[PDB]
Parts: C-alpha cells; sequence; structure tokens
C-alpha cells in the first residue's frame, strides 16, 4: 500500500513521498504519459510498469510487511499480490536512492502538455 511505499521512500531517501515524488515529471504520482524527464522519472515509469504487471492486485490499498536486514529491504511472506507489490515498491525506493544526485526541483509540479512521446513498458 501507499503507507508502506511512502515510508520506504522516506527511509531510503530522506524525502517525503508527498510532495517530492507525488507530482514529479511525467510519471511520479497521478497517471503517466510521454517520455520520462530524467532518471527519477524513469524510476516512476518502471514502477508504473511493475504495477501494470499485476492487473488483479490492488497496490495502493493492499498492505504488505517488510523489514530491514542490515540496510537491506526484505519483503516478508504475504499473499502472492503483496509479495509482488512489495518487490515493485522496493525497486522504486532503491532506484530513487540511486538517482538522488540528479533529482531536480525544476520537475516538481511538472505541467501535463509537456509530457510528450510514446514509451511502452
Amino acid at each position: 500500500s501507499l503507507l508502506e511505499f511512502g515510508k520506504m521512500i522516506l527511509e531510503e531517501t530522506g524525502k517525503l513521498a508527498i510532495p517530492s515524488y507525488s507530482s514529479y515529471g511525467c510519471y511520479c504520482g497521478w497517471g503517466g504519459k510521454g517520455t520520462p524527464k530524467d532518471a527519477t522519472d524513469r524510476c516512476c515509469f518502471v514502477h508504473d510498469c511493475c504495477y501494470g504487471n499485476l492487473p488483479d492486485c490492488n497496490p495502493k490499498s493492499d498492505r504488505y510487511k517488510y523489514k530491514r536486514v542490515n540496510g537491506a529491504i526484505v519483503c516478508e511472506k504475504g499473499t502472492s499480490c503483496e509479495n509482488r507489490i512489495c518487490e515493485c515498491d522496493k525497486a522504486a525506493a532503491i532506484c530513487f536512492r540511486q538517482n538522488l544526485n540528479t533529482y531536480s526541483k525544476k520537475y516538481m509540479l511538472y505541467p501535463d502538455f509537456l509530457c510528450k512521446g510514446e514509451l511502452k513498458c
């Protein structure tokens, strides 16, 4: 769920999911269209794709459990949906952490009409 995902992001990056990552670029947050603007936006794109692989899971509302084994995020055993949601979210958090250096405030609240292009998952 968004509860788990938001927490993961904050632990990982030190930034609050809302509003650092809820309206960044073309893909972070509501919907997705166009070509991702940067590395961070590509993480959101890949994350949307990941969820897109689970048409009968409910990633926003279904809660899973995870723990940290030393630094590392480890998804705990739940239903099959919970496990796969968790792996999607975990990958996004790490991707965010890996691209914190190129994160750009210029892309916060990015206007929709500038999200142009086709990108398939």
